[PDB]
């Protein structure tokens, strides 16, 4: 049916190759490029589905080029920037696919005058801070802090960090957009419509084409931030008490102050629950101290436990550079299961204090994240971008397991029952009717598509609602109507992408 040597004609004659395109299995290199942005290292088994070719494309014409001869030869693609998909989505399909990797479009173009930054879907997050920061370091942009996710995923799932309840997911401060759709055209934010503008940004782009560049709204920020990362010891009633003012209070403070949480265990044996908080406060450290006594005096933040620098400089703090030059971040290992919650409503002292137990069973490789929302993320309207968890959210809620990848699936069926119990246990607590999830936070264990009947376009939205309303809550039907024009004969799929509803 598929002939895979005549698609393998059919890209090397649409792309001309002097530096190398496409990357076949013979290829030494097929490997390097394939291991080399796998995040999730569950995925990088050899026992792991294996794309036919990776093309790295240069230019978008090996982009459309890829796109003609996988719809002519029915290959599916995944296009891959920074790889952080939680689930590999962007790597691994079980159909025969090729990856599109978009390392190497990574250009940036930050413009001081106009606080504007075009920036190719290969960029990583790192590369954009360094880029801004080489200009300005009284600019920014929204997201996140791990500085090799590539900028596709991020604003294609919405991408919140530590300026998000002040300006914003960076899904929020999008200018316009390059994105090539399934006739291979190149589209921007006025020829492709605002409904596809808007169904990309937060929406899951891998459902509608392939973005190739964003153009990024820069934000202002003081040239003195303030960053503590700090160490408590849940044992402790402050600690404790807290916790139960973060659930209160974290998305409510001064829109310049976000403060994460983060619990894990600890090791005759003694187990602890060590809770740290991280945090960049967006302002000088004597206005943080003074907001800190006011509003989370159970911290005892020490005036020593704060750090003032400039705002790129602290994606060097929080990803524990903290001895080197902003240039680590140009740099572009573990297998995990993570899955999260939205929570809206603050969780009782004793549930909470029960959730933590559960991490007596994975000492030093399961971690409960807290993010607190709020601020402007409850200015922003629900249906602004894809992301709906806006205002009633208080804070998100994070739980991962991690493991060394030994191609083991018992380790790996144990680690990923642990958080699926912990998960489990949450149900009460956490938000419903949609169970909100954060798009960011893949997880296929919400609900999968259609694989095996896909016949019934009805039967398709049917299925996809379950976790296309976990991941959009009403901005799924949009969503649909989105995908129902841009890509009708559901070129563009993977195991959670929009279906189209057909005739
Ligand atoms: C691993 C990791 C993830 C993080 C980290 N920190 C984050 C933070 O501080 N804030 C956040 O909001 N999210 C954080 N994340 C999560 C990442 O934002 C998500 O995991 C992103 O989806 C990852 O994006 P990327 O690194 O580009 O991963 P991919 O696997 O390449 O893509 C994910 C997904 O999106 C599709 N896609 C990517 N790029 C495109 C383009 N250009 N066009 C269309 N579709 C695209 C992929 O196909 C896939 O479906 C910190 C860490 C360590
Ligand atoms: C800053 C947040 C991301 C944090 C994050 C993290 O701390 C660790 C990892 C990770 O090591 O995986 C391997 C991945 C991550 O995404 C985004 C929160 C989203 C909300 C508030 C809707």
């Amino acid at each position: 049916y598929n002939n895979h040597e005549h698609f393998l004609q059919c890209l090397t004659t649409r792309i001309s190759e002097t530096s190398p395109v496409i990357y076949t299995h013979d290829d030494p290199s097929y490997f390097t490029v394939l291991n080399s942005s796998i995040n999730n290292q569950r995925f990088s088994s050899p026992s792991a589905p294996k794309p036919f070719v990776i093309i790295t494309p240069f230019h978008a014409s090996h982009v459309q080029a890829t796109v003609f001869c996988s719809k002519k030869h029915g290959m599916q693609i995944r296009t891959r920037s920074g790889g952080h998909d939680y689930e590999g989505l962007s790597y691994v399909s079980s159909v025969s696919f090729v990856i599109i990797d978009l390392r190497n479009l990574n250009l940036i173009n930050v413009d001081v005058e106009s606080k504007s930054a075009w920036v190719q879907a290969g960029a990583t997050i790192g590369e954009l801070y360094y880029r801004i920061a080489e200009k300005s370091e009284n600019l920014a942009f929204p997201a996140g802090d791990c500085p090799g996710v590539g900028i596709g995923g991020q604003i294609g799932g919405g991408g919140y960090g530590y300026l998000a309840r002040k300006y914003g997911l960076a899904a929020d401060n999008v200018l316009d957009a390059e994105v090539i759709d399934v006739k291979g055209r190149i589209l921007d934010r006025k020829s492709m419509g605002e409904d596809l503008f808007w169904a990309i940004r937060g929406g899951g782009p891998a459902s509608f084409g392939i973005v190739l560049s964003w153009k990024l709204q820069l934000v202002p920020v003081p040239s003195i931030v303030t960053v503590f990362d700090v160490s408590r010891h849940m044992e402790d009633d402050t600690t404790k008490k807290f916790v139960h003012q973060w659930q209160r209070r974290a998305d409510k403070v001064d829109e310049d102050l976000s403060i994460y949480g983060r619990f894990q265990t600890e090791s005759n044996k003694k187990i602890v629950v060590r809770a740290s908080f991280r945090a960049t406060f967006h302002g000088g450290v004597d206005r943080l101290l003074q907001l800190m006594q006011k509003e989370f005096p159970e911290l005892g933040l020490l005036r020593q436990e704060c750090h003032e620098m400039k705002w790129a400089e602290t994606f060097l703090f929080h990803n524990n550079f903290r001895n080197s030059l902003d240039v680590l971040l140009n740099r572009t290992k573990s297998s995990f299961k993570a899955k999260s919650d939205f929570v809206k409503k603050p969780i009782s002292d004793d549930i909470f204090e029960e959730m933590l137990g559960k991490l007596y069973e994975k000492v030093g490789n399961a971690f409960i994240d807290l993010f607190p929302l709020g601020g402007k993320m409850n200015e922003i309207s629900e249906s602004a971008t894809p992301f709906p968890y806006r205002a009633g959210n208080l804070y998100n809620i994070h739980y991962l397991v991690g493991w060394e990848e030994d191609g083991n699936i018992t380790t790996s069926k144990k680690h990923v029952n642990w958080i699926r119990k912990l998960y489990n246990y949450m149900t009460p607590y956490v938000s419903k009717n949609p169970r909100a999830t954060y798009l960011n936070f893949r997880d296929l264990d919400i609900g999968t598509n259609n694989k095996d009947d896909t016949t019934s376009s009805y039967n398709n939205i049917a299925r996809a609602s379950i976790w296309g309303t976990k991941y959009f809550k009403d901005n799924f039907y949009k969503l649909v109507y989105v995908k129902t024009i841009v890509d009708p004969t559901n070129f563009f799929r993977n195991e959670q992408s929009i279906p189209p509803l057909r005739r």
